[PDB]
Order: C-alpha cells, then structure tokens, then sequence
C-alpha cells in the first residue's frame, strides 16, 4: 500500500527529501537519475515533473500522485505523516515562512554561488562575489535567528530539513561560517541525527 | 483594518497586494522607501530579519509577523479559505506551482534583471544564462497551460505568485512570442479588477 517513488541524484536539493524520507520512517525506493545522459529530460521523466528537474516523488497510494519541487514535497511528506511541521496555525506558518526563505533564498543564490565558482567556461570574478556575498548574508540571517531558538520554525522541521543539505557543502561554495556561532551549533545537532546520516547517503 | 502590509512596488510585493485585494481584506500600507534605507531598520528587521519586502503583521491573531511572499500567500489563502483548495491533491497543486515560482520564477528572472539591467559591468554570459533560463522556465509554464485554465487548475495562488514576474518580461529582456497559452493566461489575470489594484500599491 505505502510507497513513495523517489526520482533523485546526490545534490543538496535531492538529500532534502531522502533525509526527511529516512526522518519520517516511510517505505520509499530511489531512481536515481544519471544527468550525465539527460534522463532527468526523458518525455518519461517529464510528465512527472514538467520542469525535468530532481526531485519529484510518485505517491503509489494516493493514485499515483506526483509532486515535484523540493519544498512541495517536504510539505507533502509532512501533512502526510503529521511529522515535523506543526498543526497549529503560527506554528506551521513559522515553518513555512523558513522553508520559503530557503527555497527563495539559500538554494537558489548557493546554486549560483556553485555555478560562477565552479561550473561556469568563463571564470567572472564579479558574479563569484556577488553569489558567495549573498549566501554569506543569508547564512547571517540564518545565524541570528538560531539565537532566538534552537532550531529555525523552534523546534527541528522540515524547514532545517531543507536548509542543512546547503549549509552542508558551504566549503564548495566557497562560503565561510567563520564567526557564526548558532550556525555552527545548529549544523553539529543536525548531522549528528542518524536520518540525516542515512538520507545523505541516498542515492548510492 | 485586520493587516499590516510592509511592501513596495515590486513584483514581489504585488503578489501580496494582489492577494489582498482579491480576498477582500482589509489592509493598511506601509511602503518602505529604500531610498532611506527603511527596510534595514532595526523595528523593520524584527519583523522580517531578512529585511525585505513584502512582510505582513496580522492584527486579528496577536500580532504574528508572515515574511517571505510564498509564505504569506499561503498564510492568507489559509485565513480566508480562498485561492487554495482544501482538498489533498487540489492544495498540493497549488502549492507545488508556488514553489516552481519561488525557487524558480522569481529568482532566475530576478537574476537576468541584474545583469542585464543593473550590474556594474556587461557579462553577456550572465545575462544569456538568465535570459535563456528565465525562457525555458516560461515554456515549462506554457505548457502546463495546454492543460489547465490554470496553473493549478482553478485560479489560484500560484498564479498570483508568477503574474507579477511574467507581466514584467520585457524589463528582463524575455520574450512571451511564441507561448499561446502563457499568453491566454497573462490577458485573462490582467482582466481581473482584483489584479489591476494591487499593481497600484504601494502608490508613489
Ligand atoms: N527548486 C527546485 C530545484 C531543483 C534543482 O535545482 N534540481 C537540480 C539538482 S540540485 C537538477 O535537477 N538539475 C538538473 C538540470 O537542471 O538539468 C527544488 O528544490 O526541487
Ligand atoms: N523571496 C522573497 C524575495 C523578497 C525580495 O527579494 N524583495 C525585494 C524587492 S522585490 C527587496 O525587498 N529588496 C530590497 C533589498 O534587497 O534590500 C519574497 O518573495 O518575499
């Protein structure tokens, strides 16, 4: 009956669902999706996500239902098992308010950060700057808001679920946590956590 | 009034505006000039620390600050039970073309606005790339409007979350030719009363 078909391919955006997958106990198996040869643009691929990006699931018990975009299916995976997102009206605002500021935010100016540093023909100093000073201030914003609580929406969510697999590879992106002391706390609680450790490492 | 909105006349901000007067709220502007730098003031950043616009602080549920559009659509569809549906499948929809706009939309065409427009120096590359993504973004929406009236099938908040980046294609150098569908869609919301006042705050 339960299964959620996980369309993936180890980069931050696909570790955000595997680790809540693994958080969340739910029977789940991975295909895994070779960039190297386009299959994440296959016609197959495409009618579940349009966007013929990773990742998307298929929820074999809900009549096959796709969901693509990261924090869609975190959203998803969470109203499903009533885990890690609040029921309560502020509390689940706060979570979504977080994982919108990672969706908007963090993954997308990192990925332009990885992009310029370490993807692009041409090396532009300009734009290299631009995104690594960008991501710095927002893992500024993210700094002092794990002053005021323990994990960002207060307790562990979805929304950290989303934010820890960038934070993670900081290094790649050429961005420095140096002085970023609730930061730096609040990325050893979470890679301590033995779903995170598992999700990582999916898919192999 | 029951909200306080914090905005200014950009796309993002016209998504909440939008939505605001679509629901029938009442509201009260309150338009940062940036030219003042208003949007880093310490009272502002306690109400979105990442100090951006829009950010919205409910009245009626004790003063609870909503930052981040995507959030905050969310957060008043939920209030007022319009523009989303309840059902599992009908809300997820919506919400999966919100975040398709979050993480996509707005950054990407964000990011062609800046070279192209405002960068300190001419990098055609920079400016291709996000030309060509934002192109290739429109044509994803395009053809999900072969299927649907909308994006998530009724109108909803996914389509005003896109609206305000689309209607400003010819400011990021981005052609709609060629996209009948997309094209439907842009003339049928800017037919909408509801659409035509929000783009009007905040007012110069
Ligand atoms: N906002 C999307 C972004 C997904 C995304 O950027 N996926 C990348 C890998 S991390 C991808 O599939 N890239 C392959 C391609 O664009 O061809 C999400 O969070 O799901
Ligand atoms: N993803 C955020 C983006 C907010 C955003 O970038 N807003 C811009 C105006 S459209 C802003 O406040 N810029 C002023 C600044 O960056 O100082 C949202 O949708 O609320």
């Amino acid at each position: 009956m339960v299964m959620i078909d996980l369309y993936t391919a180890a980069t931050p955006n696909g570790h955000k669902v595997s680790i809540a997958l693994e958080e969340m106990g739910l029977p789940y198996r991975v295909h895994a999706l070779s960039f190297d040869k386009k299959e994440q643009k296959a016609p197959e691929f495409l009618r579940i996500n349009p966007n013929g990006r990773i990742p998307a699931i298929v929820d074999r018990d809900n009549d096959d239902f796709a969901v693509f975009e990261s924090g869609a299916i975190l959203i998803y995976l969470a109203e499903k098992t009533g885990q890690l997102m609040p029921a309560d009206v502020k509390g689940r605002s706060r979570v979504i308010q977080w994982l919108m500021f990672q969706m908007g935010g963090v993954g997308p100016m990192q990925g332009q950060a990885n992009v310029f540093f370490r993807y692009f023909p041409e090396k532009l100093q300009g734009a290299i700057d631009r995104y690594q000073h960008e991501t710095r201030r927002l893992y500024e914003v993210l700094d002092g808001r794990l002053g005021e609580a323990e994990y960002l929406a207060g307790d562990y969510s979805i929304a950290d679920i989303a934010t820890y697999p960038w934070v993670r590879i900081h290094d790649w992106s050429g961005v420095a946590v140096d002085g970023l002391d609730n930061l730096q706390r609040w990325i050893a609680a979470i890679e301590a956590r033995p779903a995170v450790q598992r999700g990582l490492l999916v898919p192999r």
